């Protein structure tokens, strides 16, 4: 409801030693909300706190109504300064000082806010997708040597410590996207990871649905209408009921690529189980566009559906271009060519 | 019965006396009778008694009993020697002193109809979608930039004075919607708008009846006859009487579209209860057709009605445009194109891309949100 | 009604302070009425009382309601003694007295009519895109090198009170259209601009209905019949009406190119959403005619009868012009050539570069981005 | 450098023209039209950072992102079909198996066009009609 926003002068002692009470691992369930403001505070916003009160991500969840209060603290020698409701927060100020408050290691904010939007695009989906995709999202950005993290940051156990950390954490993973996708002018290696973990992380656990956005939705004046299958009444129920649900969709809005991660409403009202035949008729049109969706998530009572998806569209891209290219600018026998070479293409 | 007319020079003086009244808001059904009929002398006329009393429809207005006589003033300092009533014509002066008799407007008489001709399109509604309608008639007519208005009658209380004016008075009604249709019109910016009125209330709330003659009698060379359902007698008594309804209505002239507010015999019989199969139809048939009605609704045991015969005049338009295609002068090549053209009409797919249709429904949604909100 | 017609010498006095009128700015709608019919006399009728007269269009004009009546004036100082205006006429002369009666401008009559004439062929459209077009014609016309303007009427609250004033006057207007097509122009770089202005102002707003009758109608030897598409029922009563629209349109002689603009009868039954068929039926003919039209939108259940009718009328292109082969007198070799020419024409390939095809979109998007910005 | 992908699909499927940039023959199947289209559109993004172009990938900016043959998982595999039959001689292959059937035809009716073509073209051109004869087994020869 109401989260208090610090006001510091040292930024990098403060928000290194943090990152340091989170490579001691120790959990925080309001204390972390306000301390990671600082973070983006310091590296997207070089602590100035007027370009921070002009974000519109501040005026985004302000627009949900979750506001904001400053903090002043000038005595930056610790992190037991910034609890001034305690709620649970005795355990806290123990772990604040079970962990060396005065002893520092390598860090940066950015640093570590990029290896924060490591474990974005599959908090939601699972913790096993999240160890192969991170592993290798750490490989890939070592592959172009982007930006190095210690291997104590590579530590699965550290990766618990932010895989738990994020999933309870909404409010700051709102603000990595605005810094991703809204203000993308920057240069920083360790946004470019950022801004490329956005593109990672789009419709992700919506990949179901946005494989049906692609193939259902037919764009018009009056709204978005059927794909040729979905003109079947067999799914009318279905369609109306998923046009519905789509007609609550945006509007959450632009953040629509990463609603599995706010997970408002109409998450809830998108499951693969509500619209148990229209992936499976969007998964085989997608092999049949060779959309290549990854993972079968339906019964095998929607096989013998999900088999043909991908026949009968591709006998309409059989009948499609079949009668398209005659009106085209080019040779007959050529057209004979690029008839056989539609077919050599399938065999 | 019988309305006085006013014999009176420096009519505009008097008109700008009832654009005090008005603006004042203050109400008769008396005294205010008299008083707009002198705005169709002084702006539409042109101060002409004789033009006035010459009109046909006067004479269509006094053949019915609605008669005039004339009345000699020359005490023009305000409205006050200008009542018929006697008996509450001392209420009258009661609120016409409270008012200011000597002030003047920037509004003739021309604005004054033309913005009362506003309130003509959409009075059997009733007061908001009227209003609604004229708020938007104020925007309309701004993208015409044609002639503006005071904020004065933007005000709320004083246009509802005058929906509920044009509720009283036949008469008034009556002979603005004369200056559309008769005289050509469009020459000032005030009839223009008038001209825009009365061609908006052609059979304002009667395009349930409106379409029933353009859709169950058949057009043709020889006159109209039965539509196709029409024919049927599982309807029969119902558009035999509505013929007999058309009887009683035509026989009034050019005034149909306008005999739901000139209220006369015919309208009474003219009701969509009373004819609850055929609005349907037409229904079923305009939307097949394309014509569709908006904000009309189906009878619960109608529904049946409309969704088959949708569907059936469809079949009708597969069946006659087809039978057309070998009944006229063509050839074939070109009746085969027209084939597929009767089929490319049948758009029976789009196709789309995929991560645009994406953003398209992100923006189209979010469209859906901006109009809505 | 009428409007006074002012018998008065000393008119290159009198154009000047109706020149000093809307450079300052002042609006009338009764005064400056019979004001800017003295500029169609001091210019075009070159001063000369019996051509105004004599005019068969004021005939028309004459004939229809619009009256003139002769007012000897001689005491040229200022304009306060040309008011028509006995009522608001005192509101007048405040607004005439506040700018100078004592100033002359370097332009004159002819100017500020051909001037007022930019604002004619995009009145419907509204008050940007005709202004729009206007600072279009400023440059098309400094193009042309022809009659420049004063920066003073480059400004911008200048020029709104044009378009306001034109969407007043009815009549000064369909003088300055008489004066496009009926004398033959150009002569005068005023009139040139005017006789540009009129060409232009040809179907304003009116192509929709304008390429009907080209496309609907199809022109031969005997008359004006039917199109493919108009040989079915499935239109059928839209393309009645239209004619019966048209009937009540070509009555009226030469002005039907501007019916739009001077308000008759038959254009408020010509409507797009009265004929949402047909708009997109000759935007489809056009469009695979390569005669497209921008800017113009298709009804949303209408995407289906575009695309079709469009591939179908290129299929009677294919159909029609090879036909057109073996009708005519030629041999095998033309032939067989304007087959391949007919295939020519039907480019279904470009062959390009590699590496230039590189910087050439390179330099494209960033001509694409140099439009734009 | 990394473009290159999209910078042999930028040498042949977009075909210049007034209005922008147009389709390949091949480009005008409904097939990759969805895929085209959006390539249209990223392309139209991509040459807004301007004259660095041939340096994108190491820029990074969003058009960057915007573009991967993983996007456009067709259009490479006709491309490096018409590079190696123009010639063109793209490094590696960098497509699942499921476009070689795409990658191999790619490069036959493009020869079939180029087969097309000028046995049609020359015959315009100014030569002795033995040296046509010459020319077309020259263009036979050449490709045995």
């Amino acid at each position: 409801r109401v989260i208090p926003v610090y006001q510091v002068n040292n930024l990098e002692e403060i928000c290194q030693l943090i990152i340091q009470a989170f490579e001691a691992g120790v959990d925080f369930q309001e204390s972390a909300d306000s301390f990671l403001l600082m973070l983006c505070l310091h590296h997207a916003y070089q602590g100035d706190y007027k370009l921070f009160l002009e974000s519109g991500a501040v005026k985004y969840l302000e627009g949900h109504g979750f506001r904001f209060e400053v903090k002043k603290r000038d005595g930056v020698k610790r992190l037991e300064e910034l609890l001034p409701a305690v709620s649970s927060g005795k355990n806290i100020k123990r772990t604040l000082a079970a962990m060396p408050e005065e002893e520092t290691t390598e860090a940066n904010a950015g640093q570590f806010l990029s290896f924060a939007s490591l474990f974005l695009p599959k908090l939601v989906v699972g913790e096993k997708a999240c160890l192969e995709k991170v592993q290798r999202q750490i490989q890939v950005h070592a592959e172009q040597g982007l930006i190095q993290y210690p291997t104590a940051w590579q530590s699965v156990g550290h990766m618990m410590v932010i895989f738990r950390l994020m999933r309870t954490n909404f409010l700051i993973k709102f603000l990595l996207i605005h810094q991703g996708m809204h203000m993308v002018a920057g240069h920083d290696a360790n946004d470019a990871v950022i801004s490329n973990s956005v593109a990672q992380a789009r419709f992700s656990g919506l990949l179901i649905v946005k494989t049906v956005l692609d193939h259902i939705l037919q764009k018009t004046e009056r709204g978005v209408r059927l794909h040729p299958l979905a003109r079947t009444a067999k799914v009318k129920n279905e369609v109306n009921s998923f046009k519905a649900a789509l007609s609550s969709l945006a509007k959450h809005g632009e953040y629509a690529p990463f609603a599995r991660l706010l997970n408002l409403s109409g998450v809830n009202n998108l499951e693969h189980g509500l619209f148990p035949q229209l992936s499976a008729i969007a998964l085989g049109v997608a092999t049949a566009h060779g959309s290549t969706l990854a993972g079968v998530n339906v019964g095998e009572q929607y096989q013998q559906l999900r088999e043909a998806a991908t026949e009968a569209e591709k006998q309409l891209q059989q009948y499609a271009e079949s009668r398209e290219l005659d009106h085209l600018g080019l040779d007959d026998q050529e057209k004979k060519i690029l008839m056989n070479f539609h077919q050599k293409k399938n065999e």
